[PDB]
């Protein structure tokens, strides 16, 4: 059916773009994350 | 073809709910990076 | 509807399979917080 496929697709794109926003997000946290394993050793911790 | 539109909806939800709980997780994951932050600058540690 | 409904399908397998490679990355993500956080620890911070 035309009109029930049209809306999946609508809430694929959607879905996708979530998946955008979420990658983002990841990629950020993994920077800052890298960024704080390196102060901790620069700082002498352990 | 209405049961393999059912099906292919279900899926979708089932997706939904995952991304849903992988949002609040990235929120936990969020709030205890700022809380680390925080006691890193606290403690007058350098670098940054 | 048939080609149609069978790229949808694949469309889900490739969010799917997405989906399960940023589980992976949050789990690791986590383990590297915990680390810190043990690390920070054991420094005596604050």
């Amino acid at each position: 059916s035309e009109r029930q496929i049209l809306r999946i697709k609508q809430n694929i794109n959607q879905i996708a773009t979530k998946i955008q926003h979420i990658e983002f997000s990841i990629s950020e946290i993994e920077q800052e994350i890298e960024r704080i394993n390196k102060l901790i050793k620069q700082n002498g911790l352990l």
